[PDB]
């Protein structure tokens, strides 16, 4: 059986050295094989067979730049605790890159079909910026997080071929495994895996009678056991399930809702991307949906759109009767232009779910678009981020009822600047707001680059009225932005310092609010010892000037954690007085993505789970809408009506 161990450890070099070397780019190849040269690791470097080819940052062919071919063979998420809310089936090999904070890390759709494809996810939990950045003294210098690394579910393995092979054709790559803070998620019990010791760390191999499949990799690691605390279990069985009074979006893939909104008839939308066939048949990877509800809880229609490419929704907005959405695809959803391959899009449906237009933004420059917007006149404003030094800039653009562009806005620093909200006052004024490495509106205090939070005013025209900027010395991450009805702008947020108060630990939420003429109201900062944040579609503002906000937490925020990250939202009057915050959620990993207010004192709050809330999980992400009462976050039956029982 030495002999079996030392052809298994031959079977998977030259199998990972085929593929990687087949499907990664020259100039990726180069750069990794340097960071192993250096560290005199030759195992890994000699996986990486391609020519040692120049990286470029400063081509007139974005195609050719190192950023742009890094972009296509990577899920780089954020200096949160991140859920992967970027994954999609569109290559055979992926970098999924958790960075700070405690990241759940997943990469494989098991709902996807994946029959005889070659899948490698290369998984980094941390590899903060801090790690690759010379300059010495930084807050975060030497800071790990417990990342979770998902392997399977309750439901199957992931990376299993089933067959007479090994199954060395889809792995995990695991390369920062720290079996004294990180986790490693298997399907199945301790009794269903092997562990073996290879030339690259340890083997993880699923067997059965029938025989072995190479589940995943772990770099540099070795005698490991499977009864390590690192090691954590699913079972075969689907959890039990919780919030019955939840409306259930499922398919046995990986399903998001990323947005919500409401129209001038009561009626309720949702939308994100899935794995699936969840709106309609899958196109390809992840596609795009969106859902309308009746104001009494029952689904009008489900849409799905996209490429064989990847492709979310991100926002959505109504002018009382049509549903515009926006995103990102990787793909051509606009046949009458050209595809960048990293690309922004708004499209318009109408009540009845027919998609009247779509606009994609076809140059080859890497752009993301997180955040969409409409005012009293029914115009449009999108927002996101286009990456001569290599960087973000912010960007909002205004487009008529026609999907006309009428105006394009771009601003930010010679350093990061992303985009995390858009909002239109009643007065023909845009907000945007977002992260920033830079001095933009103020001198960052950072001492090494860490984020502040900036807020742009915009005139009708797309000129600037005013910037502001906003921060503590260490990271504070904007997510979402709302006006209220006097046309103050509200953002919402994390921060790892003392923004709005004493820091309680790790991350903690803050909601800050400007007067339209740029001067700072307040900043409100609440939170647990444990890692509290708002996500994604994270603030609403109702007709009366009510503040909900909506995220995750793994403390007891509101009330006792149900194990892992559980959902969030808090109520709070237009003066940042807090009047209710509820929790909820599974024993699973949860957050809320996305609050809706709505009129006879509801609410609705959106989110993502890996456990059965509604009904039984469909196979690993589901979604989940909650409609709550106003008055005191109290949760409603989704189909709870005064004509109905
Ligand atoms: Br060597
Ligand atoms: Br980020
Ligand atoms: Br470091
Ligand atoms: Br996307
Ligand atoms: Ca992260
Ligand atoms: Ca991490
Ligand atoms: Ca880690
Ligand atoms: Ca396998
Ligand atoms: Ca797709
Ligand atoms: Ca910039
Ligand atoms: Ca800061
Ligand atoms: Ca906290
Ligand atoms: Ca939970
Ligand atoms: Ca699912
Ligand atoms: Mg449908
Ligand atoms: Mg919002
Ligand atoms: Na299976």
């Amino acid at each position: 059986t030495t002999k079996s161990l030392l052809s298994a450890d031959e079977k998977i070099t030259e199998s990972l050295r085929s593929t990687l070397s087949d499907v990664l780019p020259d100039q990726l190849q180069t750069y990794i094989r340097t960071v192993l040269q250096f560290s005199g690791r030759p195992e890994g470097a000699n996986l990486l067979t391609g020519p040692n080819t120049e990286i470029e940052f400063f081509s007139q062919d974005p195609n050719k730049n190192f950023p742009n071919i890094f972009a296509k063979y990577s899920n780089v998420l954020t200096v949160s605790s991140d859920p992967n809310f970027i994954t999609s089936e569109d290559e055979e090999v992926k970098i999924i890159w958790g960075r700070h904070g405690s990241d759940s890390l997943i990469g494989f759709d098991p709902g996807a079909d994946l029959v005889g494809k070659r899948r490698i996810d290369i998984f980094l939990g941390d590899f903060i910026d801090e790690q690759f950045n010379p300059i010495p003294g930084a807050l975060n210098a030497g800071k790990s997080w417990s990342d979770r690394f998902i392997l399977g579910d309750w439901q199957k393995p992931y990376y299993f071929e089933d067959d007479e092979t090994l199954g060395l054709n889809q792995s995990a790559m695991i390369l920062d495994f720290n079996p004294n803070e990180d986790v490693i998620q298997l399907h199945g019990d301790r009794q269903d895996y092997e562990l073996v010791n290879i030339s690259l760390g340890t083997a993880i191999f699923w067997r059965e009678k029938k025989g072995y499949d190479l589940i995943g990799v772990l770099g540099g690691v070795s005698d490991l056991s499977l009864k390590g605390d690192y090691f954590e279990f699913k079972g075969n069985t689907a959890p039990k399930t919780v919030l019955k009074t939840a409306e259930h979006i499922g398919t046995a893939a990986n399903d998001y809702i990323f947005s919500s909104t409401v129209d001038a008839k009561g009626n309720f939308y949702v939308g994100g991307g899935t794995g699936g066939s969840l709106g309609g048949r899958n196109i390809g990877a992840r596609d795009a949906w969106l859902a309308k509800y009746d104001s009494n809880g029952n689904q009008r229609w489900s849409r799905q759109f996209g490429s064989t490419g990847t492709e979310s929704l991100w926002g959505m907005a109504s002018d009382g009767s049509n549903i515009y959405v926006a995103g990102n695809t990787t793909g051509q959803l606009e046949n009458n232009t050209v595809k960048g391959g990293n690309d922004a899009y708004l499209a318009k449906y109408d009540s009845d779910g027919n998609q009247v237009w779509i606009k994609q933004n076809g140059t080859y420059t890497l752009e993301e678009s997180y955040k969409i917007t409409v005012d009293s006149s029914g115009n449009i404003y999108t927002a996101g981020h286009t990456f001569e030094l290599p960087s973000t800039d912010g960007y909002v653009a205004k487009f008529d009822s026609n999907g006309n562009q009428l105006w394009v806005a771009q601003f930010g620093t010679i350093t990061l600047d992303d985009n995390w909200g858009v909002a239109a006052d009643n007065n023909g004024n845009v907000f945007a707001g977002g992260n920033t490495k830079g001095s933009f509106g103020a001198k960052n205090t950072g001492t090494a680059g860490e984020y502040d939070a900036w807020l742009v005013k915009l005139n009708k025209d797309g000129q600037t009225d005013w910037v502001r900027q906003f921060g503590t010395p260490n990271y504070d991450f904007m997510w979402d932005i709302e006006t209220d009805s006097l046309g103050d702008i509200y953002a919402t947020g994390w921060t790892l310092g003392d923004l709005g108060g004493k820091n309680a630990g790790s991350y903690d939420v803050w909601l800050a609010k400007y007067n339209t003429n740029g001067n700072q109201l307040w900043i409100k900062q609440f939170g647990t010892s444990e890692d509290d944040a708002p996500f994604l579609d994270g603030i609403d503002i109702d007709a009366n000037d009510n503040i909900f906000l909506t995220g995750n937490t793994n403390g007891n925020l509101g009330g006792a954690n149900a194990g892992s990250y559980d959902a969030w939202a808090a109520k709070f009057d237009k003066d940042g007085n807090q009047l209710w915050l509820k929790q909820f959620g599974t024993p699973d990993y949860d957050t809320a993505t996305t609050v809706t207010a709505v009129n006879f004192g509801k609410l609705y709050v959106s989110g993502i789970t890996e456990g059965s809330l509604g009904t039984t999980n469909a196979g690993s992400y589901d979604s989940w809408a909650l409609k709550l009462d106003a008055d005191n976050g109290e949760i409603q039956d989704f189909n709870s009506s005064t004509n109905t029982f």
